């Protein structure tokens, strides 16, 4: 029943990039796998706590739209093993290689992402870093949400105003996740990262924090449904209490999807 993996079984290949508290590699373990390592060297209790946190969260998830946790290793290096998705993150698709998806496909990506988040929230899991970088598109038609290093039970463009202005102990909530999801709806419907006409990261943090800046929803392509534009504004609300929860969001996306291909 346990998920630990003995030293030697995992074969590490290509270094493909970074993830919360470490480095992502392509690996071999009963097939292609993603492996994230939280060392170099003897680990800090800082690392240890980050490791045990994520593993604990992942072993609680079993759902199509969530990156399948497969196992973990401590023996050589603190490592987390999940399934492999060829064809990159929504971020890479959108802002690097510039894949121009169709609206039917874009809406589907939103519905599937909403689907995974509803699951997470129904399980009382708050991702706390939902962004296009962590939305991986497996075999070009199935959305898997990954990276749970920050989750519980600086990528600022997705941060809610409350989260920006670090007030009280806990700014993170279902609603802050909803907000981050709002920005992915933006990325999907505009094809752009928000605030792209401002070349000052700090002015962006200050401004959104004080509520002077909000995503310009006039940039959504003309074939994007009005109901989607309407839902986006609801997720991007400056007051966290005025946001809908994912059950409600999911029902919204399903509805517009049904009466669309006509
Ligand atoms: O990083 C990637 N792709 C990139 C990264 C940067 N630039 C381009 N492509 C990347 O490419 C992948 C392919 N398949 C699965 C996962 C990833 C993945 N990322 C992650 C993120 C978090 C992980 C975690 O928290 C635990 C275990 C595995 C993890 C894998």
């Amino acid at each position: 029943d346990d998920w630990e993996i003995p030293d030697g079984q995992i074969t590490v290949g290509q270094r493909i990039g970074s993830g919360s508290f470490g480095t992502v590699y392509k690996g071999k373990w009963h097939g292609d796998v993603a492996v994230k390592m939280l060392n170099v060297t003897a680990p800090t209790p800082q690392q240890l706590q980050a490791f045990k946190n994520e593993v604990g969260v992942l072993r609680k998830t079993r759902h199509v739209n969530i990156l399948l946790f497969m196992g973990y290793s401590t023996k050589p290096q603190l490592a987390i093993v999940t399934q492999w998705c060829e064809g990159s993150s929504l971020y890479h698709h959108l802002h690097i290689i510039e894949t121009k998806f169709e609206m039917i496909k874009l809406i589907d990506i939103a519905r599937q992402t909403a689907q995974g988040m509803d699951y997470l929230h129904a399980k009382s899991i708050i991702h706390r870093d939902l962004k296009s970088n962590n939305i991986f598109l497996h075999e070009d038609l199935t959305v898997k949400i990954g990276d749970f290093g920050l989750a519980t039970v600086g990528s600022i463009l997705w941060m809610a105003p409350e989260v920006i202005r670090m007030q009280d102990k806990n700014p993170y909530s279902f609603q802050s996740d909803v907000y981050a999801f709002g920005i992915v709806l933006y990325e999907l419907m505009t094809g752009q990262l928000p605030y792209s006409n401002i070349n000052n990261r700090d002015q962006i943090i200050f401004m959104v924090g004080r509520g002077y800046l909000s995503p310009d929803l006039s940039k959504v392509r003309s074939n994007c449904p009005k109901a989607m534009k309407r839902l986006m504004a609801e997720c991007l609300k400056k007051k966290r209490d005025e946001r809908p929860l994912f059950p409600q969001i999911l029902a919204s996306i399903e509805l517009l999807a049904r009466s669309l291909p006509k």
